C-alpha cells in the first residue's frame, strides 16, 4: 500500500515516531477547529462584499478539522505495540493506515482556496469565470493525478514519479494563474493593499509546494538514505501539517487583514 504501512509492517515505528506523529496530526485538526471560531467571530469586521472569503474560509475549517481528526484517529489506531521488540507495529485486525482522508481534504479545500482569493481582489483584464474555471479545473486534476500516483509509492517508483510529474504540471498551471490574479489585483488598490497581497503571494507559493516536498519526503535521500524509515514518515507527516496550516489558516487570516485593508480609502 503506501509507505507508513510498508514501515509500520517492516521496521515498526519507535515510541517517539508514533508519539510524535500522533501529536502533530492532533495539533493539525485542534488548529482547524479554532481557525472555524476565529472566522466566524471575525465576518462582523469585513464590508458585506468580501465576507463570500471569510464564509469559504470557514467552510474549509470544517472540511480540514473533521478529515484530519479522521486521519489522526487512523494514524493512532493503526499501529500497535509490540512488548517483546518495544515498537509499535501495524496491526493485521485494524484497518491500516489510510492517506484517503487527506486525499478528500485536498479535493475539497483546494478549489476554494484558489476560489475565495476572487472575492476579495478584483482582476482588471482577465475575466472572473476563466480565472475559476482553470483553478478548478487544474486543481481537481493536480489532486486526482497525485492520487493515482500515491497508489504506487511502494510497489513502483517508476510510475509513482511519473504521476507525480504530471500532477505538477498542473500546479504549474494554478502557480501562473494565481500569479497573474495578484497582478491583477495590486493594480489601483493602496500600497498597504499591495504589500498584503505580496505577502499572500509568498505564502501561497512557499504552502502549496511543502505538499509535494512532503509527497517526495521518504525518497528525498535515494532508495535507502535517512528519509526511507520512520524518520521520512515523521518529517512527511510535520511537513504536511505545516502546509495546512499556512495555506488554510494562515492564508485566510491574511487574505481578510486585506478585506479589511481595503475597505479602508
Ligand atoms: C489544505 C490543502 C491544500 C492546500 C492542498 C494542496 C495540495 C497540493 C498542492 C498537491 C500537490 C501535488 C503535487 C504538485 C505533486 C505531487 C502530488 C501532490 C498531489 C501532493
Ligand atoms: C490580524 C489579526 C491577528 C491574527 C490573529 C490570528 C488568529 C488565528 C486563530 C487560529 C489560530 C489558533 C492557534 C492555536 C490553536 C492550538
Ligand atoms: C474577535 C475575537 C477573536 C476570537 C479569536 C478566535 C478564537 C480562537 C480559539 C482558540
Ligand atoms: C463541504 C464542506 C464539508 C466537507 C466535509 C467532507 C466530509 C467529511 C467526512 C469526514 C469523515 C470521513
Ligand atoms: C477522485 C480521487 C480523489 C481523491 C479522493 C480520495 C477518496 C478517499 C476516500 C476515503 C476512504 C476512507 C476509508
Ligand atoms: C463554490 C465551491 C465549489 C467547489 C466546492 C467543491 C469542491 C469539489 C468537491 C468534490
Ligand atoms: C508582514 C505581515 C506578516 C506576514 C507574515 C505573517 C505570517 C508569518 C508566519 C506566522
Ligand atoms: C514541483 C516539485 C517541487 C519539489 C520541491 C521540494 C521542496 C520541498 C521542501 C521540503
Ligand atoms: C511559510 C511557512 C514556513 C515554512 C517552513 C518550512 C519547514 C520545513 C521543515 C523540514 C523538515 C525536514
Ligand atoms: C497585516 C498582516 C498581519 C498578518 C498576521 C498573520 C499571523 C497569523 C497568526 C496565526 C498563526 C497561528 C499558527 C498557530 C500554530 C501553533
Amino acid at each position: 500500500a503506501n509507505f507508513e504501512n510498508f514501515i509500520g509492517a517492516t521496521e515498526g515505528f519507535s515510541e517517539i515516531a508514533y508519539q510524535f506523529t500522533s501529536h502533530i496530526l492532533t495539533l493539525g485538526y485542534a488548529v482547524m477547529l479554532a481557525g472555524l471560531l476565529y472566522f466566524i467571530l471575525t465576518i462582523k469586521n469585513v464590508d458585506k462584499k468580501f465576507q463570500m472569503s471569510n464564509i469559504l474560509s470557514a467552510v474549509v475549517m470544517v472540511s480540514a478539522f473533521l478529515l484530519l481528526y479522521a486521519q489522526a484517529q487512523n494514524w493512532t489506531s493503526s499501529f500497535t505495540f509490540n512488548e517483546e521488540v518495544g515498537r509499535y507495529f501495524l496491526d493485521p485486525s485494524g484497518d491500516l493506515f489510510n492517506n484517503g482522508y487527506r486525499y478528500l481534504n485536498w479535493l475539497i479545500d483546494v478549489p476554494m482556496l484558489l476560489f475565495q482569493i476572487l472575492f476579495v481582489v478584483s482582476l482588471t483584464t482577465s475575466k472572473f469565470s476563466s480565472v475559476r474555471n482553470q483553478f478548478w479545473f487544474s486543481g481537481a486534476m493536480m489532486i486526482i493525478t497525485g492520487y493515482i500516483g500515491q497508489f504506487y509509492e511502494v510497489s513502483n517508483l517508476t510510475a509513482f514519479l511519473v504521476w507525480g510529474a504530471i500532477s505538477s504540471a498542473f500546479f504549474f498551471h494554478i502557480l501562473w494563474v494565481m500569479k497573474k490574479v495578484i497582478n491583477e489585483g495590486k493594480e489601483g488598490i493602496s500600497p498597504a493593499g499591495q504589500k498584503i497581497l505580496s505577502n499572500i503571494w509568498i505564502l501561497f507559493l512557499i504552502s502549496w509546494t511543502l505538499y509535494p516536498g512532503a509527497y517526495l519526503m521518504p525518497y528525498l535521500t535515494g532508495v535507502d538514505g535517512f528519509l526511507y524509515s520512520e524518520d521520512g514518515v515523521m518529517a512527511r507527516q510535520l511537513v504536511y501539517t505545516i502546509a495546512d496550516v499556512s495555506s488554510k489558516v494562515i492564508y485566510g487570516v491574511l487574505l481578510g487583514n486585506l478585506a479589511i485593508t481595503l475597505s479602508k480609502n
